[PDB]
């Protein structure tokens, strides 16, 4: 019952434990509907997948209920309807990135077994800050 | 720090959003002045003073001393790119942000003073239709 509001390839930045940051082709869906035990739970649902790699699978499930806890903590100032669209805006940021750019977005997800973190992250002049931090899981 | 030997780098009047720890909320016009110059003790290590005072209370003074050993913990933390040269600059450009901001602008830059007792906390957050993001966040020590 779920619908798909975005699937495009986006180029993040990938951090494994005890490798180096590497540039890699990730995919990315976008999905709206409501939760497996309750029909009345509004759920957005991020997955993170790859062409290159079939196993590597990473997953971010966000009901209203978390979706309070991430506007306390990320300083978020939209509704709940209203965040996917914030977050399509940042990742087409990271699509349309241009070495020369000045700030310039990056797409960051780093791996620390059995618990990933996904960023959206600005590089101006003086320095680098993130524009959004989600908490990722393994699987689907 | 040597203050006889220091260069004055701002010095202005700078709109900051105050919090006074659930006192007072006031939106009131700080002054700024940033200093670079050496310490007294050596003349070799370069230290960086800001200084947050206001001239309608003259006891309300706060102040931040970055040294250039200092500088390295900082710039891992915050993320910055640049020297410890270029780091004064940086911020003046950043406070010049919140005084030129308007209501009409997105990204909107603001300053914020947030006391916490005996702990003073300075940012700088950006204020855009998604959400508030800070640029730089500065501890500051009560007093001068």
């Amino acid at each position: 019952t779920a619908t798909t509001l975005f699937w495009r390839p986006v180029p993040v930045h990938v951090k494994q434990q005890d490798r180096e940051d590497v540039l890699e082709e990730l995919t990315f869906r976008i999905l709206t509907g409501v939760a497996k035990q309750n029909h009345n739970l509004r759920i957005l649902r991020i997955h993170i997948s790859s062409d290159s790699d079939l196993f590597f699978l990473h997953t971010l499930e966000v009901s209203e209920e978390d979706f309070q806890s991430l506007k306390n903590d990320e300083g978020i100032l939209v509704d709940f309807a209203s965040f996917p669209g914030k977050i399509i805006s940042l990742l087409e940021k990271c699509i349309l990135a241009q070495p020369g750019d000045s700030p310039r977005f990056q797409a960051v997800l780093t791996i620390r077994g059995g618990e990933s973190v996904f960023k959206i992250v600005e590089i101006n002049d003086f320095k680098q800050l993130p524009h959004i931090t989600l908490a990722f899981r393994p699987g689907n």
